[PDB]
């Protein structure tokens, strides 16, 4: 269901753009799994640590990488032995170039699926094996199949947000928003318009 | 007559971005008809007060929308510092929201005068002089969204052209009429757009 | 395995992302990848040739005068200038250029009137000169064209890309790139915040 705008998928289209291709349903969702991942992620990183998601992007970088070690909020230890330089950035980013390669083509039968039971490959939602806690078959999937995608496209226009900021405000999203809700007279996109956003 | 590159929608049918629906005909003349009056309406500010239009927000402030009162030439806009910018702002969102509603069909109906709701230019009520009746409404149309996209490109380039002179529209004219040659787009990005 | 990479070629297969229905884009990908890809070599080659960027070549010319290009090419025997003045080689280009685009969509008649149809993105008729068409089979040598013609496409996008973010020139990029590649990428240039932040 849509009341708010549109409609998903399965039933009716949208006005702004025709449905095209199918698969940019499968693609829409999967998008919004990732943005959602990453708008939490910015939140919470920036929650935390306060650095932006974007300026975090230097967080590892093959001379330095080891500044990530005990960069989480009340962290037990630090990721790795501290000046150490053992967590370079190659090491990190192979591994996690090999897990992410590894789980996406299995996701996509690239390479094979190492499960032996269903898990079609082309699916948004399998949930033979991606459904450990049952919650689906509890009930009410297919309305949290629309509260899913809600959620992904809400998440999306998030993250289409936390970059925009970036390019105007240079300041980071959680920046703003305390910015926005200490006084929202003077602390939106229009002053910040008047100032120039800073190019002008 | 449309003897132009491309075609209206519904005649010969044959455009570069693919025909999706005819909602996407309806936004294109309704876009067109808001550039329209924002070409005109930038143009008439700057002609008069003499500043861009896009700073014209600028000038209004929340605290202070006097800053804009009486900025009309050959005309009291408002007596004391009365003219607010939510003021003038819940005005404007009663009446336009009036009006979307009442063209889409979103509230009940203004008016039992025979209106179809969701239907563009559908004349009578909003004709006057009933233009629409008097001329051969077909060519009336053409020429509708022929300056409908000429405005809506106009507004384009006013927009992209605040973005790189710095400068509004009547500056970009007079820097191209005072010399042609010299002081264009090419030269401006040659002299750099201020930022290389 | 012909076109193993991703994606179709448009005259079998429907694309990967984006439907269509219109054989003209199909045409027009072609026509203006071949622009890119002499856009692209001159890249390459004006840029190795005077060693500035292709970006102020363009306004290494003013409408006053053209005489910068005057013995900037490589082992000119002999400087093009003596009118080295912008508007005297502009109107011939425009009407040379103009004259070739009218002729090859049909805008004018055909000068030769071979058979060239307008409509044929692919006029070997009188084109292609070797005779490369007929010495080998034409189909793999279509797909060879378009795989280039996508590839400069890309790597104009790229160009025009790396243009805007640090200014130092395609290959400058490259020779800055392959000294320090770990130092020197778009993300160090990013982490520099491509001059802007
Ligand atoms: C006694 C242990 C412990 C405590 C009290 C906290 C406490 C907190 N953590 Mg931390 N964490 C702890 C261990 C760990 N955290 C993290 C990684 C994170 C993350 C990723 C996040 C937190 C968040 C939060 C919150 C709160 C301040 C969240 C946060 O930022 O909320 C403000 C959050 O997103 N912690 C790891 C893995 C390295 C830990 C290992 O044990
Ligand atoms: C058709 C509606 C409409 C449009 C197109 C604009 C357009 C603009 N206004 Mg205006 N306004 C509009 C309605 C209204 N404005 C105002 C009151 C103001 C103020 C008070 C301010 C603006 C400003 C601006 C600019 C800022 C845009 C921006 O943030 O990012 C620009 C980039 C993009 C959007 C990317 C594309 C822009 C030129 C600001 C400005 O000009 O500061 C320089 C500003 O301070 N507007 C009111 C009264 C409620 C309006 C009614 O809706
Ligand atoms: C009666 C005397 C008076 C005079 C001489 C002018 C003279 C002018 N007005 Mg003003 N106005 C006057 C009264 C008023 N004007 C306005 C509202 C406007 C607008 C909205 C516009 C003008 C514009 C103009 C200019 C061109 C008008 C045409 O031609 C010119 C400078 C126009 C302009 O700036 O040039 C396009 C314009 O768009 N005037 C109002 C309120 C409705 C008035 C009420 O008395
Ligand atoms: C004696 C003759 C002669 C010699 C040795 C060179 C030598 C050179 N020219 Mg020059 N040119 C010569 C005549 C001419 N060139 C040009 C115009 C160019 C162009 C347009 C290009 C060269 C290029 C090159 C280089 C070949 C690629 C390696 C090399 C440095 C190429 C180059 O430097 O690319 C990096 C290249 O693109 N030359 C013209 C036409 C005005 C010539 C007419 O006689
Ligand atoms: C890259 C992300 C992405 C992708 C792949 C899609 C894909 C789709 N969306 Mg989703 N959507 C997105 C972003 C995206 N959308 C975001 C951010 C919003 C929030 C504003 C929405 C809001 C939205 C609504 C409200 C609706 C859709 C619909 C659709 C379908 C329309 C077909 C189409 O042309 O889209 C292909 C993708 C694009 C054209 C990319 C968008 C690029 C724009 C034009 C710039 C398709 C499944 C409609 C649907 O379910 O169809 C029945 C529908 O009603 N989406
Ligand atoms: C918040 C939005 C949201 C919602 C409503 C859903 C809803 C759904 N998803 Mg989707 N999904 C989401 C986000 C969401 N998902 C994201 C971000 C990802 C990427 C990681 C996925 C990846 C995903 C896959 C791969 C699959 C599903 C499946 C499902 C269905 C069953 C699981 C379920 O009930 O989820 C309920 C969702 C919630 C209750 C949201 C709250 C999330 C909390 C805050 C996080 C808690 C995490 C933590 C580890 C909990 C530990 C508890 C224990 C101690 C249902 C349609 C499965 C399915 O339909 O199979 C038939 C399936 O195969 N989803
Ligand atoms: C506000 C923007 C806007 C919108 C929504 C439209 C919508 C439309 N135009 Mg109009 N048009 C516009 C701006 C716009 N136009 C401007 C500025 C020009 C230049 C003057 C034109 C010139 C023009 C011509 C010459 C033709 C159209 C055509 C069309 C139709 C087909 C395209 C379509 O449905 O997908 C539009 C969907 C989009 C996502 C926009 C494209 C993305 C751009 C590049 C950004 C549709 C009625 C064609 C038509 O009606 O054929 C019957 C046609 O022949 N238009
Ligand atoms: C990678 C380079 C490359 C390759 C493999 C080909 C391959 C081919 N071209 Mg393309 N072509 C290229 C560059 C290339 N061309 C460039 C830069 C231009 C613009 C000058 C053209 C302009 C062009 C035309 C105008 C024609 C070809 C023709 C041909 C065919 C015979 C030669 C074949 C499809 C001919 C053809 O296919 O006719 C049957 C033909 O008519 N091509
Ligand atoms: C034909 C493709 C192609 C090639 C070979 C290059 C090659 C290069 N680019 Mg360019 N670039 C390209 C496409 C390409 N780029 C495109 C499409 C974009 C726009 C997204 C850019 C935007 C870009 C920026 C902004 C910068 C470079 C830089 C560089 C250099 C650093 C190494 C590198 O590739 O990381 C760059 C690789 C990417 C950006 C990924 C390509 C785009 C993906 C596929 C999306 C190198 C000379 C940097 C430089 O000047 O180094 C000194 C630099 O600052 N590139
Ligand atoms: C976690 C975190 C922390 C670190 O510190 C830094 C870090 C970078 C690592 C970071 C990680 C980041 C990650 C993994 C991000 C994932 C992002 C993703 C997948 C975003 C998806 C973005 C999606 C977009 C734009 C879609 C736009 C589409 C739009 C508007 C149109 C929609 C639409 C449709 C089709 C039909 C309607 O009717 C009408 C309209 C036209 C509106």
């Amino acid at each position: 269901i849509y009341p708010e705008f549109g409609t998903y998928p399965g039933g009716g289209e949208s006005p702004i753009i025709p449905f095209g291709s199918e698969k940019n349903a499968e693609r829409e969702v999967i998008h919004g799994r990732w943005a959602m991942l990453g708008v939490t992620g910015a939140w919470a990183a920036e929650n935390g640590t306060g650095i932006p998601w974007f300026t975090a992007g230097t967080l590892c970088t093959p001379d330095d990488c080891t500044a990530v070690a005990d960069k989480f909020p009340g962290a037990v230890a630090p990721l790795a032995p501290e000046g150490s330089g053992y967590p370079s950035f190659w090491n990190v980013l192979i591994i996690e170039i090999v897990l992410v390669g590894a789980a996406e083509a299995y996701r996509t039968g690239i390479s094979d699926s190492p499960f032996d039971d269903g898990l079609t490959v082309g699916d948004v939602n399998p949930g033979g094996r991606f459904d450990p806690l049952g919650l689906a078959e509890s009930g009410d999937l297919e309305e949290l199949k629309i509260k899913e995608l809600k959620h992904c496209r809400l998440s999306m226009f998030a993250w289409l947000g936390c970059i925009f900021q970036a390019l105007a405000t240079q300041e980071g999203p959680i920046a703003n928003w305390q910015s926005h809700v200490a006084d929202p007279v003077h602390s939106n996109v229009l002053t910040n318009a008047a100032k120039g956003f800073g190019f002008y």
